[PDB]
């Protein structure tokens, strides 16, 4: 029995935490970190921490220098886990600086641990986009697996007359598509079990990583969502090169090993020749008739 | 006067996490009280009481000496306190002495729990470990003290390790609470609870659970002779034990238990002995000694 912890730090992982539990995401404890006493009251999480209190404005160096006045606190809340992810919108100050605090802290003690972060959109500016490379660079050397997800390729997705509140609810929505991928393999199987162990086993020190999510329904959905998932804007067209890919497959009790069967041997066929793939199911028992992919891709 | 008033102190960031674990267990009974003694963050709490009165224990023991009547007029009308800073160190090892003097010179049963950490956590300079532990030694009716290295011995993998230390954390609490608080077949006198732990010391805690044919003899028997007890039993001159059951839980069975501590406890031992009914624990049994004094 596996102990998840997933952590939202700064406004944009407190956000995607918050969809996570108002959307059911199950089997995990939600930890929310923020320099913002106000936000955290609105928060949902299970533990919630208030950090850089005295410190405290999108400089990296703040909120590391937060996360790192805390760092014996953060820890006594981790301790104990196996597996922890660490969600932030890369950019700001607290998620940028933090989140690589966080992952260090899990990494130490030897928990699995997955960072799930975005890129900003290029309209929020080019000092945003700088901070949040440097702060990719920096959380890639605290984690087994870093998904990193480009949100200007969420507005190549879902609609085209989108606002800007919609936007990031996306990028809310994909940061969850992103951990319940991989937690619901672990904490609701379907037919083809992948367990913490198997997770384990091909996400450790897999290096930084992207994801593709596909969904559909009715004749053929477990092949439609497939190859969304496989073509998916996110995966920036790097399918076919990598090396270690875990994809998860969900659906209602009613799925049969023939559709997950087709849509395994589908990503295979457009799998590098020496991948390591990891096919495994949930069971998701409010899908009704549709079925969703999620694949990680790593090691390129 | 008559149904004992009990407040759970968590101090620091230990010992807030603490409590917002016996809320999330669903521990009944108590009043809860989070008290963060950090300037620099908060850990939030759905503690009923809350008090933000903030690496160092003497960061905390002047924080909490700064807030002092707010404390005392939080733990006023209290008969029972526990105080804990919780696992990790920091600022909480130093303002747990302070609430636990508040609470004795209320006259209120101040029970401390502390930890000792596991020697692969290290050490930290001045021995302050060790030092959190005699200042609340001294502040409290009964310290009961809680040797994780003593963990691995019960039954490891490390996150085991952390997740039993917890676990036991939080029975140190609910076990003496629980045979208060909530009735059972046989069930105790808070007088003499007080008058078993008042002015005792250092006490140590074993805990045991088994099902089916045998249950409380042989959690009892596990209990009594758990590693984190460190054999302290034989001289142990007060004694509390709990097993806590469901409803069917039989007379002959329960008596056999407290049978079984009277034998292994010292002769000149004073023992409460108590049952806890919990009908969500199905077929299993719960023990929990606290063995305080020495021979
Ligand atoms: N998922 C998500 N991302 C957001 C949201 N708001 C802002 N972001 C993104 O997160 C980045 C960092 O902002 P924020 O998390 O508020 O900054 P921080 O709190 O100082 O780390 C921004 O540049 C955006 O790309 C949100 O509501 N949800």
């Amino acid at each position: 029995l596996a102990v998840i912890k997933v952590v939202g730090i700064g406004g944009g992982g407190v956000n995607a935490v918050n969809r996570m539990i108002e959307q059911g995401l199950k089997g995990v404890e939600f930890i929310a970190i923020n320099t913002d006493a106000q936000a955290l009251l609105m928060s949902d999480a299970d533990v919630k921490l208030d950090v850089g209190r005295d410190s405290t404005g999108a400089d990296p160096e703040v909120g590391r220098k937060a996360a790192e006045d805390a760092k014996d606190e953060i820890e006594e809340l981790l301790r104990g886990a196996d597996m922890v992810f660490v969600t932030a919108g890369e950019g700001g100050g607290t998620g940028t600086g933090g989140a690589p605090v966080v992952a260090s802290i899990a990494r130490k003690l030897g928990a699995l641990t997955v960072g799930v972060v975005t890129r900003p959109f290029s309209f929020e500016g080019k000092r945003r986009s700088n901070q949040a490379e440097n702060g990719i660079a920096a959380l890639r050397e605290s984690c087994d697996t870093l998904i990193v997800i480009p949100n200007d390729r969420l507005l190549q997705m879902g609609d085209a007359a989108v606002s800007l509140m919609d936007a990031f609810r996306s990028a809310d929505e994909v940061l969850l598509n992103g951990v319940q991928g991989i937690t619901d393999l672990i904490t609701t199987p379907g037919l083809i079990n992948v367990d913490f162990a198997d997770v384990k086993g091909i996400m450790s020190g897999a290096g930084t990583a992207l994801m593709g999510i596909g969904s559909a329904r009715g004749e053929g959905r477990s092949l439609k969502a497939a190859e969304i998932a496989i073509n998916s804007p996110l995966l920036e067209a790097s399918m076919e090169g990598a090396q270690g890919v875990l994809m998860s497959i969900a659906g209602g009790s009613d799925l049969g090993l023939f559709e997950i069967n087709e849509a395994a041997s589908l990503v295979q066929d457009a799998a590098h020749p020496d991948a390591n793939i990891i096919f495994g199911t949930v069971i998701d028992d409010s899908l009704g008739d549709e079925v969703r992919v999620t694949v990680i891709a790593a090691g390129f």
